[PDB]
């Protein structure tokens, strides 16, 4: 009851409130229930496991110290503080969380968690039910329940010996022999695909294997071709060990995201697909282009304010330094190709004649005036730009390259986000904010939307759609450290 001059006087984060709950509840031990120690531990596990929080890890091993070494006084009053920092946690991460996921990490201990939370917490542990609380403050969000459910069934299956699928040859395609069947079989059983009418003793990939074999590849986001190359083999091959992480991670990460869908646009970076959810109904699904690896789409919430159609492009700084006008260097046909203007001022813009400029004298770098393409079935925005002001200038617009939409892997963007239907987009944001087109314009038109929309750009390398978990490449590399 009284402080016992152990390390645990540095561990606690909020002493003041820890002593409060204390004297409110009799200074009684809350912990003394084990079933209800395990299901806290078991939570700070996935928080863990997830390894965006240095902060929850270090208690947890605090924790898990104290029950090995029998001295549950101490565990009791950690886990006490650690059960606030929980609820800050479960509560702040909507408004501040992408700090802690892509940003940076939890390192630090939060502000202690609302009066309603406390409320809640005192009542809570009134009626023993801290358990019930901790699940009380988890997404009541059905994507959420999915990831944890499958994170449980896999925990037990963790650490149990399943053969790696090897294979001598790189492809191995419908009808080639395979050297490792019962080893591929069991790794689409472990995702947990329809093993069941794979024929048993075949010397080779049959037409038994080729479903679940496609199935897999969709489920993975990879090429749908059937062929068990590298790509597929590195899925089928990851250990339960690191899906689990995936799940912990992209589960804890639902936190940042609320599923609102009374009128919201989702961009997964990962996936590269959006939806725009309007009346709690999906009323567009789109595949997008996202940015490289090297210039990344940010993980953001901005607002769709408007449309412009036909949209100019004011080709941004970086872009004209690094990519534009070092080919303009070389082609002295590109500007007049690319529709391009060269334009001195923001406001009262002049249009520069190109060939006035000595081309093999000009520094990029120092290059005293901006590229603005005309409008254009060609124009880089294509027909379409979906105005998301924001201050790292991230939008979505539609793309005369629709070639791209084809690669399973679409991260080629300097950042903005392309838009495969645009047309349709566009055609639903009006319909569903009652905004009417007369007729077609034939000119760059702005088109302010009744309704800010929000847009949230998120990153869940594992979600559940229509049935099944879907798993995404970690593009940026946000899921490393996690995967180790």
């Amino acid at each position: 009851w009284i402080d016992s001059t152990s390390p645990v006087n540095e561990q606690i984060t909020n002493p003041a409130l820890v002593e409060q709950i204390y004297h409110s509840n009799n200074d009684q031990l809350l912990w003394s229930d084990l079933a209800t120690a395990n299901h806290f531990e078991a939570q700070l596990e996935v928080i863990h496991r997830a390894s965006f929080s240095p902060l929850f890890s270090r208690q947890l091993f605090a924790l898990k110290s104290y029950r090995q070494q029998d001295r549950w006084h101490e565990y009791d009053v950690l886990a006490t503080d650690t059960l606030l920092q929980y609820l800050s946690y479960a509560e702040q991460a909507p408004k501040v969380g992408i700090a802690w996921f892509f940003e940076g990490q939890l390192d630090q201990p939060l502000a202690p968690p609302s009066e309603e939370a406390q409320l809640a917490l005192h009542m809570a542990i009134g009626n023993q039910s801290l358990a019930r609380l901790m699940d009380e403050y988890t997404p009541q969000d059905p994507a959420y329940q999915q990831l944890l459910q499958a994170y449980q069934s896999l925990s037990s299956i963790e650490f149990n010996e399943v053969a790696l699928y090897e294979q001598m040859e790189r492809l191995k395609r419908p009808g080639d022999p395979l050297s490792h069947r019962e080893a591929l079989v069991q790794r689409l059983a472990l995702v947990n695909l329809d093993t069941t009418s794979i024929l048993n003793d075949v010397a080779y990939y049959d037409a038994s294997l080729e479903k679940p074999i496609k199935q897999f590849q969709k489920m993975h986001g990879l090429q749908t071709d059937g062929v068990i190359g590298p790509q597929t083999m590195k899925w089928l091959n990851t250990s339960v060990t690191e899906r689990l992480a995936l799940l912990a991670l992209n589960a804890e990460r639902i936190r940042l995201w609320p599923t609102q869908q009374d009128s919201m646009i989702v961009v997964n970076v990962p996936g590269f697909d959006m939806k725009y959810w309007d009346a709690g109904r999906e009323v567009f699904e789109s595949k997008v282009v996202v940015g490289k690896t090297t210039r990344p789409t940010p993980v953001m919430n901005t607002k769709l304010d408007s449309l412009i159609i036909n949209p100019t492009w004011n080709v941004p700084h970086k872009i004209m330094v690094e990519d534009i006008l070092p080919m303009v260097k070389r082609d002295s046909e590109y500007l007049a190709n690319h529709h391009m203007e060269i334009i001195r001022g923001w406001s009262d813009p002049e249009v520069i004649d190109p060939a006035l400029i000595d081309w093999e004298a000009v520094e990029p770098e120092t290059f005293p005036y901006r590229l603005r393409q005309q409008a254009g079935v060609q124009n880089a925005l294509g027909t379409y730009k979906f105005n998301t002001p924001n201050s790292r200038a991230i939008y979505l617009h539609d793309t005369p390259s629709k070639h791209l939409f084809n690669n399973a892997s679409r991260a080629f963007s300097s950042g903005c986000i392309r838009v495969e239907n645009a047309e349709k987009f566009a055609q639903t944001l009006l319909a569903n904010q009652g905004i009417t087109l007369d007729d077609f314009p034939v000119s760059t038109q702005a088109i302010a939307l009744k309704k800010r929309i929000p847009v949230h750009i998120i990153y869940q390398t594992v979600w559940y759609e229509e049935g099944v978990l879907h798993y995404r490449d970690d593009i940026y590399h946000y899921d490393a450290l996690a995967l180790g």
